């Protein structure tokens, strides 16, 4: 069962005519319950169901100054304005953390799902990185990751050949290792096509985000103590 810790959670802030309303939040569901269509509820974002002057020092809202902002002393109602409208606050230590945090998932993202569109090759997740100081990509900390990486790859695409691509590629491996082999694709990619062979073996044609080809390819030879054909499909 999921909460944020106090020391994780963020204050979102929301100001009225010189006066600040704060909540105490979730920063990861936080950035999610601002996205379109999300499915995140105000209950589980919230640390606290309270609605402060301000959260840090811990003194409190009035009910009659929540209503004359938001016509409503119901932290549940006033908590999605706050998040919606308003802005996020964090400590040194907490920017800091998610930054660092935030610009490694969004390295690995990029590496997974891009190639090389010049040669249909993976990108090295050191090459991403490259690429990001190049551009001098700056990193939020609070966007979320998948947000995230829609811009920073828009940034580098001009500083390498890069482009998101799935591949599929086409493995054979002997009979016994069908069922084992079925666990390790489930962790890179979905199962297109497969046919048991004349022979006793297993063709599979999986079709695996780009950036994963030899990290796929290194796990099936280690299954398979090297019992394995593979090959990019066409």
């Amino acid at each position: 069962s999921h909460m944020v810790s106090l020391e994780d959670a963020v204050i979102a802030r929301l100001e009225s005519h010189g006066e600040r309303f704060e909540v105490l939040v979730d920063p990861d569901l936080a950035a999610e319950f601002r996205r379109e269509d999300s499915d995140v509820s105000v209950e589980d974002v919230l640390a606290v169901q309270e609605v402060f002057r301000d959260a840090r020092k811990g003194d409190k809202a009035s009910e009659e100054a929540m209503r004359k902002v938001f016509e409503t002393a119901d932290p549940l109602e006033v908590t999605p304005v706050i998040l919606r409208r308003g802005t996020i606050q964090l400590t040194a230590e907490q920017r800091r953390q998610m930054i660092e945090d935030k610009r490694l998932k969004i390295i690995n993202k990029i590496a997974r799902e891009a190639i090389n569109p010049q040669n249909g090759l993976p990108h090295p997740p050191k090459r991403i990185e490259k690429a990001m100081e190049e551009a001098r990509v700056h990193v939020d900390p609070f966007k979320t990751v998948d947000e995230q990486v829609n811009i920073v790859l828009k940034a580098i695409r001009t500083k390498i050949p890069i482009k998101f691509e799935k591949v599929r590629v086409a493995i054979k491996i002997p009979g016994e290792m069908a069922g084992s082999a079925y666990g390790v694709i489930s962790n890179f990619g979905k199962i297109t096509n497969e046919e048991w062979q004349n022979d006793g073996s297993w063709i599979a044609v999986v079709e695996i985000p780009g950036g994963l080809q030899d990290s796929f390819y290194q796990k099936l030879s280690e299954l398979t103590g090297g019992n394995v054909e593979t090959r990019l499909i066409k």
